[PDB]
């Protein structure tokens, strides 16, 4: 159970200030706790002190900022299941996938730790010609100074810890604003961090909604905004950010390609597939939406997969056999049902799944989706997947990549030469080659291209853009 | 001499569609040539031919992309004396300066022939916990896409070669505005490109007026814009650019710190100052404006600075003898010098040098100006330097760092600690130990933090700019 | 304290074979404790255990090898202050540099933990020219095998751990041979490896007289030999290694150098070269051995050093206020002071210190050695400093590099020139600025030139020596 | 046609000191040239000079060496046909594969002037824990010294390049003694390296017979051996080298893998085959000499394998036309021919070629070779290879690895799964996907593990072997 009510951290301390913000379990639909929210003066106070902490979080060694980040490793150890329960009541997250995410939670923190103590740089070479004789050049990554950061609603943690944990690991004060629908988690990383000997400033999470939210974006005195949420809403921010550097971790409608030669491989196939349409309930900015199989396997794919769908329980996403939760919300649910609706009334067949009660979507799966409609080229971000056949693997290449979007693309195949031209032509972030694109490791570079983003997350990167190089040039004669 | 007219560039070929585009000589002030001047129909054909192409580029392999770089090479080589002239005409720029830069421009495109082929990527350790067993991942650069490239008058070779030399290396098609002064130089790029067998629309070399290129900033088509030029239009043109990645390279008031323990080493000191406050009139990014003179030799380096600062020839930039040609034009030179009246009005005091005959502005030294005129803060973009006194190194940094700016600055000392406390408190992108600000070696990671820049150029990190890492992820089971 | 007996470690397993080696306490004179001596039968099954090992090892996934070293890592916290005092009465060493000890072995240990996550490879661009277009490179680390590993005696972890901790993360197998008069913190090492989850030969911990292991250096089914210990024994071992890699980490007589500028530095100057020259009775690999003072300072650090070097209690190492507590052995203090003797018949000056009671040898300092004496050219391994003058920098550098030797030096100064000269012309592996020679971090590459070493230590730098590169060079047409 | 007389290179200068060396046309057997021969005088003279250039040489800046090697690049361009034509005469080399050899020799060079003005370092983080608050590190790579090199017959230009190209990029002097029988094209390399500024002693070349090369290998002022050249020879150089750096570059019986998928690219895998194989009359270190064919394409393969085999023409390398030229000598067509009549003796069968004239020794296919017989596991360094089937991919890689050696494999599949395991699994230095073992591109890392050798070529990591690391700790307090 969650607690009673939170605060919000503002530099560094717990402030109850009020409990206008309500959250709701995403399953009953009753307000589960109560929560400080932010107005505009306490996000100014937040800025302010960010500012002020800058210089002392600069001059903290590196063992210290590890040691920061060891001391929320061991306390998200210590906290696993109540961090795991939060997740499930707050974001009607299964509580297999919960735990899943409070598993990543720690594997990015415990990254950032080791990354904090090899922030390294380079002795350059700079006699190139005459006129650089005795010249040599060295380098270091300084902190670009405070961060603002905004995460989404479906990975309460793990999200936030890729924008906090490189941050602490850097050197920069931040201030976080999470999603207003899903804020307990972040309060969970700002009461663990409150308890570290980090100066006053190195940290605010604040909760506000949308509409109250500007400062975060137009305030002067960010150095960064790194913006974790739907491609609408970024691609806008950007345009109000002003001076500051952007990052943009935004969406897409990612592809599962099954080539021909997977016969043999199905039931794992499936298991995979199933995992990365209807995990946590299809709300994954990698979630499966197509799948694009080979004319040899597709109909043994087909079977096995709508065997697989009807086979997943829906319900209570606190009894670990339910494998689909509800949605975030009715409206979200009513949003993806319409699409679906047009999708079948132009002639597409729900061939498993596609009852919706309220926010219990099904998990579903359709054939017959033509390639204009909705549900095809916007992000469903829900438990439906689309199935499509193609004959040769240049045209399974192409339907991927006629999208708006790039994030991550996924391809089951043994064939060398298809796993070569798959990297060469998936305009993506990254391939996945025997899983689905909704596979990531919390040290890998992740972003997107296209529409879906603009930079890289996992720690190193983030890093990198927390950081401005320095040079230093010193001549010999 | 310059040939009577120029074409432009349009996707490989030149074009003499007008001669609209007068360029001046800029010591007589005749005109020297014209050139044709693209209008918004042109910069659009040459826009579609880059997407157009891009997947050409993108499969060239490395050792092509390295051989048109060397073709370029050869012919800047065998073309030395004629480039060299070129920007002695359209700059004004002292034959010396215009021999040095057309050598820089020969390193910086050799650095592009050697990086083209050394663009490697990683093999990443995925294994990090259970869930990732049997994960690896590979990366890989791959091009951007269409890149707009605009650059500024005063290295009319180099700063060009900086965006174009990259782009090849990385698989990029560009679009290179020139500035309207000085449009020659990147046109003779694009005569020497035009020899080579890139596919079509891999460049346009396109002369136009600010107020007509406004494409080069907002057209959807390009995935960068990488702009050098002033502070004031970078930063207005971020705010325009919509979805696409932006690096700015701008300008800044660069100061030099002479150190109490420089006694012994004045007449260098002296050398290095006035190259780096009155090479080219002035006319640098990173030019010396300011010189910081610890009290120990505060005299002794004035009295040789103003006699250095009186020795320097002012005159025809075509003669080897003359150090200070010609400004720009007669309005920079007047801006310039109502910043200085100005300071001499609230008590600054010229004491060498100081006459201003029309674009003709002699190397000039002041003391005693306050730290709130203009001449102070914002960029002289001329031939004049400001002289002031320090007592503790501390206070020297924290009037370096007095200012909105910060590209480089520079600090001639022997002291170990100095030389650390520098690099550790300098808000600068790069800190020069023992010549000026003013030095550049084309290799390194160059560019400006605070309002002076956004990212780095220096052929490495221009590629990194001009790609997107793709990863692959390979599941073993 | 110690236990009554020890154990050997055969393929992770204790053997209580004999208790043949008796260990004694290196103040009291004492046995402390009696442990099991491995004869060639036993090194000979170790040797085939760890062939069989091989694969099993290099299977391991890099979190498996990571949680064995954190295992390590947890019981050494854990057990403290008991392999603190176990190294007091072993090695003779006082507490303090005993618990210094013990907190470098968890740096080294945890260092190796994080690098056991990220030994990742390249992907090479191969297209340098017509005939390789379409190839590309991709590299992996495999472990080189079983590893023959053989330590000193005045470490009796941390250099065990520089071996032992690589090759696990590394995925190798290892056989280590430990000193014989201080065998107990290598079976400690041995009892907790022994507590995870490795396959059976993944190690084994040894002890044997030099006169019994032959089979460490010559047996062919160890692919490296990595020894510490003194030249004199490293460059005969190579000689008879046969096929296998050798790695040798030895000894020198290194200096530290105290520049002109070091008036008010002085008593910082004077705690370091006391700590480097008597800490652990003088018996590191780089304790300081010879003092050269620039002639501005010499009178001031020649009374304070005086001072300081009789102020330095002798005496029972387990009484924190001991400073310098036995050296090894008797014979080992008869050979120091049979040169010291020498040095002092052929002109030198006891000036503090001299007095020699069995392994009881006080802290001394002596002036006007001839550089032709044992006692300046030959690795002392105890309490002595010899202190020199110098009137410029370049002649102190020559006298440093007066010397078979080239392990580590250390430099006290100021001047950015000095510094840049030391590194240029000091033949040492590592040359330190304003610290003494002793000082190391156990991630830093570290080892010796001349006749101190051949190849580094330091985690990353073991990790490459225990390993081969794999290329696969993929076709593509 | 060679000149006349080659004088040998001692201390950078031309020496005709004698014409003992005859060298013959290994076609027409007649004497083509007469060359000087180094005594042991000459040797120890050249390697005083080595010792006396050491600091000279370390002193070059990075682009004075670039400049030597873009000398050398620009020379063996303009005498291209000179090269390879001498390389025909004196190695018996087809002209086809002599050309390949001088295109690579000038791929060697400049991949080393590359890589000359990029040898940096690193800044690294030393703020592990407390103790070593304040620490930076600072890396260098130092020359390693005088260098000795012995090179093989084979690839007389080439080979030689792969030493004498990375020691002139790293600073080392050195001194390299060619193969007697092909001892024209390092004398040429010479020639054109006297042309150059470089100091006195840089360089020496000095034909030396075996018996007379003893300092090559014992003499205590060279710091590095590296050796290039059969097994035999160069373990037994290992064991009396003394303390110097030992690097191994050695032989192997290479295999090629035929994977079920490949039917339809049968003849693409052939020519490749045939290549690998019988190209310059099957000398080289990573020649083809055991081909296993999945059962599925067995029969297929064999067919056009033993049409290709009988297509070569045997004949006058001088002769465009020929593919198959003489062995080095009739020794080692008796050596080889010895093998091939005891493998048929024991039920091997020759199924193409076997025809045996002098030095003039056929392409020849073997199937039913015995795994026991010297032809199957012993260096045949002729133009034989033998043709065996397998079943299932886990017993193709058996049997490559049923073998002393371990230098490089090669598998043609379109397997995903085989690729990965072949690179798991293949005990060598280098596996090639979809081409030959044979396969070599002049950057790559090269070498062999087991008895085919110890270290890398390739110019980056010659480089590395060539230089030693010099670390600079400086503490700030
Ligand atoms: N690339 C990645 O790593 C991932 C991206 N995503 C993407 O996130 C989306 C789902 O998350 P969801 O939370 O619904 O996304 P939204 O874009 O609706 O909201 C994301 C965050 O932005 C905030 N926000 C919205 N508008 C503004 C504004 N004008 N100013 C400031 N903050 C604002 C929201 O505040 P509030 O809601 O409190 O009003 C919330 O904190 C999908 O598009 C998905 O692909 C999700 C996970 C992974
Ligand atoms: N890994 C690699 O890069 C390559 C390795 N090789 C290997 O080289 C061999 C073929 O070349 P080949 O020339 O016949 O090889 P050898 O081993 O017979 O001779 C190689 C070189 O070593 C010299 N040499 C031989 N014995 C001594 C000695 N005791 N002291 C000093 N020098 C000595 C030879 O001198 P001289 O002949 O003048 O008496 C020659 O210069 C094969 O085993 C092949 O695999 C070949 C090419 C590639």
């Amino acid at each position: 159970m969650l607690k009673e009510t939170y605060p919000y951290y503002l530099a560094n301390a717990a402030v109850y200030a009020n409990t206008d913000l309500e959250v709701t379990d995403k399953y009953s639909g009753k307000v589960a706790t109560r929560v400080a929210l932010a107005d505009a003066k306490a996000i100014d106070a937040a800025i302010g002190a960010a500012v002020d902490a800058t210089k002392p979080m600069r001059e903290l060694p590196a063992y210290k900022r590890q040691a920061v980040l060891d001391h929320c490793v061991a306390r998200f150890r210590e906290r696993f299941d109540e961090l795991a329960e939060a997740l499930c009541i707050e974001a009607g997250k299964p509580i297999n996938d919960a735990k899943g995410e409070v598993t990543r939670l720690i594997d990015t923190f415990r990254v950032a730790s080791e990354e904090a103590v090899r922030i390294d740089g380079e002795v350059l070479n700079l006699e190139i010609s005459a006129r650089a004789q005795g010249y040599t050049g060295y380098t270091r990554r300084v902190p670009i100074g405070p961060c603002s950061f905004i995460s989404p609603f479906n990975f309460p943690l793990n999200l936030a810890a890729h924008k906090v944990a490189p941050a602490l690991a850097a050197g920069c004060p931040f201030v976080l604003k999470p999603a207003s629908r899903t804020p307990v988690g972040a309060l969970i990383i700002g009461e663990v961090l409150a308890e570290t000997d980090l100066p006053k400033g190195a940290f605010s999470v604040l909760p506000a909604h949308r509409d109250g939210a500007d400062l975060f974006t137009t305030d002067d005195r960010f150095r960064l905004l790194s913006f974790t949420g739907s491609p609408a809403v970024g691609w806008a921010l950007k345009e109000k950010a002003g001076k500051k550097k952007v990052v943009l971790e935004l969406g897409g409608n990612a592809a599962a390609i099954v080539d021909a030669d997977q016969l043999d491989r199905l039931d794992y196939v499936v298991d995979r597939l199933a995992f990365g349409a209807f995990y946590q309930s299809g709300q994954s900015c990698i979630g499966v939406q197509r799948i694009l199989a080979h004319a040899d396997i597709y109909d043994a794919l087909r079977d096995k997969l709508i065997a697989k769908t009807r086979s997943l329980k829906m319900g209570d996403p606190k009894d670990p056999s339910t494998f689909v939760g509800p949605m975030i919300s009715e409206s979200e649910s009513r949003r993806l049902s319409g699409w679906m609706d047009a999708a079948v009334a132009a002639g597409a067949k729900i061939v498993a799944g596609g009852k919706v009660d309220g926010a219990m979507f099904e998990a579903t799966l359709l054939e017959n989706v033509g390639r204009d409609q909705d549900l095809y080229r916007k992000e469903a971000f829900g438990p439906i997947a689309i199935l499509e056949k193609f004959d040769r693997f240049d045209d399974a290449l192409a339907r991927v990549n006629d999208s708006d979007f790039g994030l991550q693309a996924g391809v089951f195949t043994d064939s060398l030469a298809h796993t070569q031209q798959a990297w060469d032509e998936l305009e993506v972030g990254g391939v996945v080659i025997n899983d689905v694109p909704s596979f990531r490791v919390d040290n890998m570079p992740y972003g997107g291209v296209k529409d879906s983003g603009l930079g890289r997350e996992g720690i190193r990167y983030a890093i990198e853009d927390m950081t401005e190089p320095r040079l230093l040039v010193v001549r010999r004669r």
